[PDB]
């Protein structure tokens, strides 16, 4: 360089052949530029990069190779990992299954903690060879727990998603004067129906028979917002959290315990403030326009338990209602459930029973068992009432406000409707490209797709399915087969439901109301996504623990094929819900006679279909790698 010579070398440097792509590693790696273009990265060039870094590289020939030059976006930022080789030099291996190398690190200042071998930390990347640094380097920013802590699962997972490990701090109660007029519901025979363990009754039922074969339902929901003022510390604390995070064996509540457990909870034979909704149902099950929201106080008559209620109703088991009054409430409520089920059957969509697996844990967080808790009438009684109540709120907020915290499902996006109909044709199912975009046509497709003898064709259109949203705008819910949809029935566990509670309270008083900001539903969606990941990561750890001792044994498990790709089949164990992977080479000896097609949902050997997505097969457990929590399964025989 030399101003002339420098300008020249610059212009030369600038026209050097280049490519942008994502780094893929293993033994050297590749710069994956697109679907059918990749460049070999030699292992010396490897050193500059991490798996998954988005980079620009010099392309070299003379055999072509990519020589990394510039970082576009690093794979790794904030992460978790296990520390090594102590303070005389710390390094950290990311928990990332594809990131195998130790990264030199040190503790952030103020981090009191003396790190040892095995310790779990949260860390931040600070240096990268492509940013000119000699080495990769990270700062440790948080001490997690020690390497052989039994409670690893929980603490590492909460930390990795940066989620809170604690309930919020309780604040001196005193009930707020919102100038509500509370109807005295106290004489009435309200009952709660929850599982056994529950001490935090959110909700509350009362039924009454009417002339013309009608039924009256009142849903009474607990009253947190009668204590928590909009703008208070608990407020802003609850809003950040969005939802109680339910993890195997462990929840982190949105609200303080005293409030949840005690003051708000609809405990039997105690007087409680409530937000109530009285609805009138046709013989049809139809929710009539008769909808009345109002503040009230009730006194639960009977703290009921699901199984017991399900038993009494099927004339099985030992348990009877404490009185005729309660019996009649249960009977009326079962009648309501029946009409609503029918209604949703006929006019909406009823979701197909998905086993809900519960981990049964011991004191050191061991897995005793994982059981699919099946659903019985008492469960459906509650669900049908909660759904009708939430429909009620959606209508009234839409009507009286024009806004609320709504749950939103747009159906198939218009730009994918043609591809949709074409794929169904190839499988022999007629549907229309523009009818399926109407609520009615979406429901008709769903219905006949669930009359399918198997889930195959179903599976074929997962790729077209939209997901459930959060909106302040009233809107249809195609998944539920409903014009509208907003929840207010569990405000102690959901910030959105508290917001709707305050909105409904404005409507009741004839007050004006402010529309929630859209950043509202954005943060809510982010925490939901977080909580779901947190629960599956827990579960994953747990499943590995549970299945470790089955490794290499001939224990069989029936398993549903959930996904098929290039490298093999993902599989869900029917009896416990664990995820396992079956590598392609396990399915057939001769690589070139085997085709696992992601796009078809099939595995073929010598041109003949042997496996399909939704098939159930029997597998054994080949491997449980505790490092990565991965379960490897092999088909039987
Ligand atoms: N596109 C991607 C791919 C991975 N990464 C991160 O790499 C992280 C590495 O996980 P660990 O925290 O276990 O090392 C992932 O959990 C993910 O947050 C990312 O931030 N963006
Ligand atoms: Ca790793
Ligand atoms: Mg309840």
């Amino acid at each position: 360089d030399d101003p002339l010579l420098a300008q020249l070398k610059q212009q030369l440097h600038s026209q050097t052949p280049r490519a942008e792509g994502v780094v893929k590693a293993t033994e050297f790696g590749f710069l994956e530029v697109d679907a059918q273009k990749s460049y070999f990265i030699p292992p010396p060039q490897m050193k500059k990069v991490m798996h998954g870094d988005r980079i620009i590289a010099v392309i070299h020939s003379e055999r072509e190779s990519a020589e990394p030059e510039e970082l576009v976006e690093p794979f790794l930022t904030r992460f978790v990992g296990k520390v090594q080789g102590k303070n005389d030099r710390l390094a950290i291996v990311p928990d990332h299954p594809l990131l195998k190398d130790a990264i030199p690190c040190r503790a952030a200042r103020g981090l009191n903690h003396e790190f040892k071998e095995g310790d779990w930390a949260v860390a931040e990347m600070r240096r990268h060879p492509l940013k000119g640094d000699r080495s990769f380097y990270a700062e440790l920013t948080q001490y997690i727990t020690f390497g052989d802590d039994h409670f690893v699962p929980w603490w590492v997972t909460l930390a990795r998603h940066n989620l809170e490990k604690e309930a919020p701090d309780g604040v001196a109660t005193e009930m707020l004067d919102e100038g509500l007029v509370r109807e005295d519901l106290t004489a009435l025979d309200f009952v709660t129906i929850d599982s056994a363990s529950t001490e935090d009754m959110d909700d509350a039922l009362f039924a009454k028979a009417l002339p013309d074969d009608k039924l009256q339902l009142i849903v009474a929901i607990a009253d947190p917002t009668a204590w928590i003022a909009e703008g208070s510390k608990l407020d802003k604390a609850a809003k950040i959290r969005a939802f109680t995070n339910y993890l195997p064996g462990f929840n982190i509540p949105m609200l303080p315990r005293e409030l949840s457990d005690d003051l708000c909870s609809l405990r039997a034979n105690e007087v409680r403030p409530v937000l109530a909704c009285r609805m009138t149902l046709s013989a049809d099950g139809t929710i009539e326009d008769n909808i009345e929201f109002f503040a009230a106080t009730i006194e639960s008559k009977a703290k009921l338990v699901y199984d017991q209620v399900s038993d009494w109703l099927e004339n099985t088991g030992d348990w009877q209602p404490e009185s005729e009054a309660i019996a009649e409430q249960v009977r009326l409520l079962a009648q309501i459930c029946q009409r609503r089920g029918e209604w949703r059957h006929n006019h909406a969509l009823v979701f197909k029973d998905r086993p809900d697996y519960r981990f049964i844990l011991g004191e050191k967080g061991e897995v005793l068992d994982i059981v699919a808790e099946p659903r019985r009438i008492a469960n459906r009684i509650v669900e049908e009432a909660m759904i009708a109540a939430n429909i009620c709120a959606a209508r009234v907020l839409r009507d009286k406000l024009g806004f609320g915290i709504y749950n939103v499902h747009m159906g198939f996006d218009p730009a994918n409707a043609d591809a949709l109909a074409a794929l169904l044709k190839t499988h022999g199912l007629h549907v229309d490209a523009e009818e399926v975009l109407t609520l009615d046509g979406f429901c008709k497709l769903r219905r006949e797709l669930d009359a399918q003898p198997t889930g195959f064709l179903d599976s074929r259109i997962r790729r077209f399915q939209s997901f459930a949203e959060i909106s302040t705008e009233p809107g249809p819910h195609f998944g539920l087969g409903l014009e509208a949809y907003a929840t207010w029935t569990s405000p102690i566990r959901k910030y959105g439901d508290m917001i709707n509670h305050r909105l409904l309270k404005a409507v009741i008083k004839g007050e004006t109301a402010t529309r929630p900001q859209d950043e509202i539903t954005v943060q809510m969606a982010e925490r939901r996504r977080l909580n779901r990941m947190a629960e599956r990561d827990v579960g994953d750890w747990l499943y590995a623990r549970f299945l470790k001792d089955k490794a290499g044994t001939d224990t069989r498990f029936a398993a549903e094929i959930v996904d098929i790709s290039r490298g093999g089949m993902r599989v869900r164990l029917v009896d416990n819900g664990a995820i396992a992977f079956i590598p392609a080479p396990f399915l057939h000896a001769v690589r070139d006679e085997l085709v696992c097609s992601q796009e078809n949902g099939t595995v073929q050997i010598k041109g003949e279909t042997v496996y399909k997505v939704t098939d159930v097969i029997d597998v054994t457990i080949a491997e449980v790698r505790m490092e990565t929590r991965s379960i490897i399964a092999r088909p039987v025989a």
